[PDB]
């Protein structure tokens, strides 16, 4: 996840321990149990720059769970860096998906701070609508 010191925007990993039991809530209740959702949402609650979504996912997910995952997460950007064009806010779809320029993680730590928001709703609607 994103963080603010008083001198910058740093990265620190993903507490293992929740990776961990979210890998577990997957396999043993399914992706979108009542439990695995919970857990989704609380992830949901923290400043998580794209690439900590998709390594999430990559590392709780089926690789089909995955790919459907994936898929829909962009769909889902897409439809917000639409909105945030029409209102002028400058976090555009490639940024929400952390790709094209803002591939590397790195690069990932300096939007809107609304911006993680907005990439939290893409990932989560994206996984609950997983089969």
């Amino acid at each position: 996840p994103v963080f603010e010191n008083n001198n910058q925007r740093y990265y620190e990993s993903l507490p293992f321990k929740q990776l961990k039991e979210l890998k577990i809530a997957c396999s043993q209740y399914g992706p979108t149990a009542p439990f695995t959702i919970a857990m989704i949402e609380n992830l949901g609650t923290q400043a998580l720059p794209p690439n900590d979504w998709k390594q999430t996912a990559r590392a709780c997910l089926s690789g089909g769970d995955y790919l459907l995952w994936k898929s829909e997460f962009f769909e889902q950007c897409a439809r917000i860096a639409d909105v945030n064009r029409q209102q002028g806010i400058q976090t555009s779809y490639e940024m929400l998906i952390g790709e094209g320029p803002y591939q590397a993680t790195d690069t990932q730590l300096n939007f809107l701070p609304g911006a993680y928001a907005q990439i939290s709703n893409a990932a989560r609607q994206a996984w609950k609508r997983l089969p």
